[PDB]
């Protein structure tokens, strides 16, 4: 459905660079790994190159290449992200931490040679030095979420929203409301989609031989949101021939 | 801290067999992959060898080898699972699905030759044909949970409990309360731990090539629950030198 699409048919190398400033605490993070959009799979490891991260690693999970989403055959028309490639897209976000500060981010994602590269600037303000973020009170894990996408034809792109729950130690949760826009860098045609979502799931781990402050991130990302026997609830592929299916339903009578 | 411990030093291949019966619906699943206790990493793929699974895959996540948990060095005394290897342990569970039925499971985990093998029998009763489980209303994802472990000296074993949240489509959650016991199979000495937890995280995926009904499972499991500048909340290793640490604290004066 786009020239972009064809660029993701194999494993693609990824590089990430973030510059951050949260409540004046400056830091930088570099990441590398690879992505496999046929599977919907990101494999990344990030390292804080300025020392220790002044925020919990899990608050940067969302910031740390949605072009690696698996879009099934029947929805490839709705894949804005690859359709912008190679010239790429800019991702903007504001992220509001309930009862705390906010991050604003701007990312440039595009191919640099054969590598997909995300260069990000992040600013955080109004955080509580004793709150869950600057206080490092967040657990080192993550939950599944759905990323809701819609077209923003006015800006030739998409608008995206979702809410993240970050588990806290005492068993509380810290809410992070994400408001996102993506616009193409280049001026070729892009794919503008019907409303749908990315099911995303995230596993965070540690490289037992890495002494630097670091996060290993696995992500699995599959698009959805664009078949069941009414008698016995048996499940069939959504492509499953309609008359074969009804023949199964008739079996109940 | 045990001989078992040394068996988990490398990548270990894993096989899984389950025989299941839920509300009279019988089924079998076979699984394989590998485990790396040094990272706390399980990699598994499962196939329903009888046809279609009459329950959702995510309801079998907890059932589908806790001997692969990474126990930090300072806690290797509390690692019951490896300590019962190679002879192994039996894991029993009752799993209560709120407003629905329950699974009861019994599993044998041990080495067979060089492979770690888990053979499981599962029985489910009192399920609603219309409810979240037999109606296949559960989303295909997973959240992080902490697995609370305690010694059960009377049984020369451990007792474990945790509560799983399964996301539903409409944004509801289905609760699954797990009550677990593990007892060694052999009669060598085992390690009986102080209370602690395993932080577990799971990512569920599909193999695009595989047309059988199946689940790809990644897990990252690390033990905890057995050091922070009181001024700026800067983080230090739990074993970081106490005088170096206080030297940093004194920096603020
Ligand atoms: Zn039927
Ligand atoms: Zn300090």
């Amino acid at each position: 459905m786009s020239k972009g699409e064809e660029l993701f048919t194999g494993v693609v190398p990824i590089l990430v660079e973030l510059d951050g400033d949260v409540n004046g605490h400056k830091f930088s993070v570099s990441g590398e790994g690879e992505g496999d959009a046929t599977y919907g799979k990101l494999t990344l490891k990030f390292i804080c190159t300025t020392g220790k991260l002044p925020v919990p690693w899990p608050t940067l999970v969302t910031t740390f290449v949605q072009c690696f989403a698996r879009y099934p055959d029947h929805m490839k028309q709705h894949d804005f992200f690859k359709s912008a490639m190679p010239e790429g897209y800019v991702q903007e976000r504001t992220i509001f931490f309930k009862d705390d500060g906010n991050y604003k981010t701007r990312a440039e994602v595009k191919f640099e040679g054969d590598t997909l590269v995300n260069r990000i600037e992040l600013k955080g303000i109004d955080f509580k030095e004793d709150g869950n973020i600057l206080g490092h009170k967040l657990e080192y894990n993550y939950n599944s979420h759905n990323v809701y996408i819609m077209a923003d034809k006015q800006k030739n792109g998409i608008k995206v929203n979702f809410k993240i729950r970050h588990n806290i130690e005492d068993g509380s949760v810290q809410l992070a409301d994400h408001y996102q826009q993506n616009t193409p860098i280049g001026d070729g045609p892009v794919l503008l989609p019907d409303n749908h979502y990315l099911s995303t799931q995230s596993a965070l781990s540690k490289d037992p031989n890495e002494k630097r402050d670091h996060m290993v991130l696995l992500e699995f990302v599959t698009a959805a949101g664009i078949k069941v026997c009414p008698m016995c609830s048996e499940q069939f592929p959504p492509d499953y021939d309609q008359q074969v299916f009804e023949r199964h339903v008739q079996t109940h009578f």
